[PDB]
């Protein structure tokens, strides 16, 4: 029956989920790696030992152990992103939504979620692959990975806790998809990995790491690149933040293995509790345990690789939302509040920019300000609120992406770039926040298709328009069946994505990105 | 008779010059210092020994020895500025245009001409004080000073050739005006010194030098400040450029006096010939023999003085033309030509900016470019032509002036700032050049009043409008009898000066001036 399936690891019993007027089959929580509990914590994942009997794949698996956002309790805007299941170290599971009837072999899309590498869940409402699967006849898969210390603690010298262990979980799920998606109807030759934020930056890491390239065909990255300032740390930094977390729990730091044993004994929440006390600076949009450039997962520095075309050459579809900074400012910058216009004083703006460029020396701070402040209006509540938003977005998402784009277009097999600039009519976040980072996701996964969600018809439209552009690109390497042009180092065309007729622009944030990508760094070495 | 006059130095016989329908009296070429010829070359000026008999003051005196501009022969645009008389070391003379009938005591305006301190003449057509004298019932005086090596050679240690000797000539003429203008009808208590370019920057130097403050009441500075990058050099620099000129003439450089004797023997043109070979860098808008900060004429560095309110506190009227760079680019920058649109390649633009910021290190050059280039149009002939114009103007006239303005408004007794942005209908220079530095002068001196000069009526209007604003300010300390507001460090209001209704703006080139006045210098010390 459509619901019962035989895979190399065993047979799994699925479920038939209703979607819109019809139905679809969902296989939820298929394990793909041995439960990283016990002395296997921090260790790399093992492959799932084959099972006896049918594996009931009808319900969502536990979420990984992580930091829950309590700032705005009851607030949907803040909670849609929170673990909707029992957090547990045994969280390495995978989910698949297959059309009905099940296909012969069709395009597969593996979704990798974001969360600053400190949070994330595959089981959450805005990640329901069903509308996309059903609407575009596609096999949607969502995987899970160890976030935080659990997935990214990095005591390089050791084998008991090397870094990127959580980036390896992504890989091992990609493997299983590769080895078994045929039994579900997917073409293992046409598997597209798409992700957002840390997900989209993870996506770009698999395009880079030699060991992952062969396991997928093409990539979609939304608001994130592996070259982002918050996505990677040196083996060194990873070492220190490792011991810092060590001090915080009163661990014998004298011996790497005694440090590892201590950490391996502490309950999970004890780790999550002080997770943030280890960052080395007062700063916003920066996280604790992130991937390291270890020479294994990454044979070399990312810029070297980017420079020398040392990466999988395929076609990529990458984008960036309009207001990338908001969320981050409203969370860690003094001045921004949910219930107000967050007009900013120049006393706050100055500390805002200190928090955004944590590496900046005085002159660095000085140059950032010269670029972002209106001298015809030194202190303007609004002007500084927005100017700060752009400082965060440009430096943390836009400029790094545009860099990866330009460096990659030279060796890749076709690139498509977009600019999502549309605030959902039903958005629950304050208007000043605008087109918030993370709010295109819902359009991509087709939420506007459900009436009971209160979106305008123009939005149902833009959802179908996007979902297609997406699916169509997965199957083909070109979003086109409008007429989305190709990004080219020469013209640098890109397009807006909103409910208005598709316009084609050029040079996204070129002015500001030469400052961030070329000037600032050159200045900072003096 | 109106024409015969008795002054402390002797009696002078004048002339009656016709002006418009009427007539006026002109006294041309009254000496005010002993002829700086002979071993007095480079020495400071002596006062004119009183004369026997009447001094016939009916014709223009010789012009000082200087560099004649031959680039555009026959071209009016280029020659209106050239010596119209016999150049001669015996050029220390003064001119006075008195109304008819001669007044009791009325406002005096002493005009100090510009020319990068390397050129200038009092006797030239656009400096005819007659229209202004006659129209506003004012006593107009024009003085002369030794330009170039003759007036500014600076071997500090020596008394035989200390610097600023040519700035002392200005002073001694100011003295004579002070001691004798009453016999001509002028109120020695109401004497306004106005100047343009090096003249206007000389004006600001007398506001600064303790020794000059008491000799004049108020100041008008047009396109120049003493704090301009080309207006002053260290005692040191003056020494080296002194010996460089020494090498160039094969002088015994071993002894300061042997160096001075050699120079004092060489004919004048021999000095003018190699005048330019001594500058220490490839650069535009920079001159050879300029005033030095010697501790005498200037008790201290200009910025110290500016900072500590160490300057004559009166009211000043200062301005800046729209296109301040043109002239300089079209003369020393590769790419600009008189007969073409001078669209600039980015290969020329880059050498343009190297020529403008001769002190800039790579990063300096890099920051200047980030600020002045349109990234949405990297190479655009026009864009770069204009962007280069602004680089020159801002860095060489606008920003230094705005700085002096802001620093002075804090201690001064009233400041009025303007922005001349009007291209004369009959302008002979190419249009790209726009509102050229030096082309307001003609409006101030009332040329548009003569029909045979082909100006529009709107221009006759703007000429009378300006001449009044000027005269009225001399007599009162306020240009107002429209409504030109006061410059204030807070509001920073200023107004446009053209044939359209007077508009009041704010913050002239604020954006760019914080880069030039604050950022660039801070960056450059790293
Ligand atoms: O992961 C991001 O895109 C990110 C950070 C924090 C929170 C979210 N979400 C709310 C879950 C979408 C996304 C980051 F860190 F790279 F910006
Ligand atoms: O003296 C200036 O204002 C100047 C320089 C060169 C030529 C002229 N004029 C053509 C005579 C008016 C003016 C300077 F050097 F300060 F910009």
């Amino acid at each position: 029956s459509e619901l019962l399936v035989n895979t190399k690891s065993g047979k799994v019993m699925g479920t038939r989920v209703p979607v819109l007027s019809s139905h679809i089959s969902a296989f939820l929580g298929i394990p793909f790696a041995e439960p990283p509990v016990g002395n296997m914590r921090f260790r790399r994942p093992e492959p799932k030992k084959p099972w006896s009997g049918v594996w009931n794949a009808s319900t969502y698996p536990n979420n990984c152990q992580q930091y829950v956002d309590e700032q705005f309790p009851g607030f949907s805007g803040s909670e849609m992103w929170n673990p909707n299941r029992e957090m547990s170290e045994d969280c390495l599971y995978l989910n698949i939504w297959v059309p009905s009837p099940r296909p012969k072999s069709t395009t597969v899309m593996v979704w990798i979620y974001g969360g600053g590498f400190y949070s994330g869940s595959s089981t959450l409402d805005v990640y329901n692959g069903k509308y996309l699967a059903y609407t575009e006849e596609v096999v949607l898969v969502s995987l899970s990975y160890r976030v935080g210390a659990f997935g990214f603690l990095a005591l390089h010298g050791s084998q008991e806790a090397p870094g990127n262990v959580g980036l390896l979980d992504q890989r091992m799920a990609l493997q299983w998809v590769h080895d078994n998606i045929q039994f579900f109807g997917g073409d293992p030759k046409t598997v597209t990995i798409f992700g957002e934020s840390a997900g989209g930056a993870s996506v770009g890491m698999h395009i880079l790491s030699p060991g992952s390239r062969d396991l997928f065909r093409r990539a979609i990255l939304q608001s994130g690149s592996p070259n982002c300032p918050w996505a990677s740390v040196s083996v060194a930094e990873g070492r220190r933040r490792a011991v810092e977390l060590g001090r915080n729990l009163n661990c014998n730091l004298n011996s790497d293995e005694e440090l590892i044993h201590c950490l391996r004994e502490k309950k999970p929440q004890e780790l999550i509790d002080v997770e943030w006390n280890v960052l080395p600076f007062d700063s916003i949009f920066r996280f604790s345990f992130v991937p390291v450039i270890d020479g294994e997962f990454f044979p070399t520095s990312l810029e070297s690789m980017l420079n020398s075309g040392n990466f999988k050459k395929t076609q990529i579809l990458l984008g960036v939302n309009k207001d990338e900074g908001s969320f981050f400012l409203l969370y860690g910058a003094p001045g921004f509040s949910k219930d107000s216009e967050s007009k900013i004083s120049r006393e706050d703006f100055m500390s805002g920019v200190k928090l955004s460029v944590p590496h900046a020396n005085d002159l660095g701070l000085d140059a950032v300000t010269l670029q972002y402040t209106d001298w015809m209006d030194d202190n303007n509540g609004i002007k500084n609120r927005d100017g700060l938003d752009d400082i965060v977005g440009d430096h943390n998402v836009i400029c790094p992406l545009m860099h990866f784009v330009n460096k990659y277009t030279k060796f890749g097999n076709g690139t498509y770039l977009y600019f999502f600039n549309h605030r959902a009519s039903n958005l629950v976040w304050p208007e000043w926040m605008g087109v918030i980072h993370g709010y295109e996701i819902e359009f991509v996964f087709g939420l506007p298709l459900v009436k009971e969600l209160n979106y305008t018809a123009e939005e149902e439209a833009l959802s179908r328009r996007i979902m297609h552009y997406w699916a169509t690109f997965a199957k083909t390497g070109n979003p086109n069946e409008s007429k989305w042009p190709l990004f080219t180092t020469k013209e640098q065309k890109f397009i807006d994505l909103n409910t208005e007729p598709m316009k084609v622009h050029q040079r996204l944030r070129v002015q500001m990105c030469v400052f961030w990508n070329q000037f600032l760094p050159k200045l900072l070495n003096a």
